[PDB]
């Protein structure tokens, strides 16, 4: 039933009776695993990384050794996320950041800085040399 083939360069295709099929390199580096439900996992040992892709919701996801882990939209929206609670996130073309002051922060392809506090008030870094305080 479990079909493991391996082949002349060492490197392996493996069936399962469910459907999903896994593939592992000459090296074995590299481990991708076809699951059906058309999902993907994806191995990379040199790299240190685990990849989740998800069919259902077009999403890529991940992971790192030392914690970074970054989940990949198809609206072109990624997000960061490190163990120490900071996240980052990408739009077009703009970025979001997050420590746990500053509430949140965000950076934008004119070099704009602005900085959301706690309290709510607001400072905004402009390209041209302007610098902006807003209070309550």
């Amino acid at each position: 039933f479990k079909r493991e083939i391996t082949n002349a360069d060492g490197s392996k295709d493996i069936w399962y009776p469910n459907g999903n099929l896994k593939k592992i390199s000459a090296d074995g580096m590299n481990l991708r695993m076809l699951y059906f439900n058309k999902d993907i996992k994806e191995t990379n040992i040199r790299e240190g990384t685990v990849k989740y892709y998800y069919a259902e919701t077009n999403t890529w996801h991940t992971s790192y050794l030392d914690g970074l882990e970054i989940l990949e939209f198809p609206n072109g929206q990624t997000e960061h996320r490190r163990k120490d609670g900071t996240v980052e996130i990408h739009f077009p073309n703009n970025s979001i950041k997050i420590v746990d002051e500053k509430l949140e922060e965000w950076r934008y392809a004119d070099g704009t800085h602005l900085v959301q506090l706690r309290n709510g008030d607001k400072i905004l870094n402009l390209p041209n040399g302007q610098k902006e305080i807003h209070t309550k």
